[PDB]
Formats: C-alpha cells, sequence, structure tokens
C-alpha cells in the first residue's frame, strides 16, 4: 500500500471498534510499526517484550494528548 493510506493502515490495523482511537490492545500490532525505532516503515521486530514498551512508550510519549490512545494525527507524526 502507499504512504499515506498506510497512516490509515496504522488506524485500521486493529481498529475493528471504530472509535477513532487506537488502544494499547489494538496497537499491539499497529505500534510495531508506528513507533519507528530502528527503522522507518518497515517493523523493527527486534524484541517483542522490548517492542511492547515500545508500544507503551507510544501511549505514553507519542501520545501527545496524554490521552494514552493514538489518533490520525498522533500516529502520522510517529510515523514520520
Ligand atoms: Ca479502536
Ligand atoms: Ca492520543
Amino acid at each position: 500500500m502507499s504512504p499515506q493510506e498506510l497512516q490509515l493502515h496504522y488506524f485500521k490495523m486493529h481498529d475493528y471498534d471504530g472509535n477513532n482511537l487506537l488502544d494499547g490492545l489494538e496497537l499491539s500490532t499497529a505500534i510495531t510499526h508506528v513507533h519507528k525505532e530502528e527503522g522507518s516503515e518497515q517493523a523493527p521486530l527486534m524484541s517483542e517484550d522490548e517492542l511492547i514498551n515500545i508500544i507503551d512508550g507510544v501511549l505514553r510519549d507519542d501520545d501527545k494528548n496524554n490521552d494514552g490512545y493514538i489518533d490520525y494525527a498522533e500516529f502520522a507524526k510517529s510515523l514520520q
């Protein structure tokens, strides 16, 4: 897919609730891409547990609004 829609890909990746937000439960699949650590769009499958903290790092830091979820504008900033 193309990067632009791939942003919505990170959104729909685990958003089966349509609340326009992603909790860690959702983000467990998505943040593997969104939280670019040792890569850009590529999933840095380095260590699942470290990746868990990476996911936390999203809900704790990449979440700029302190809501604990990642919105389109949030992950857009995070993946770019
Ligand atoms: Ca959701
Ligand atoms: Ca948020």
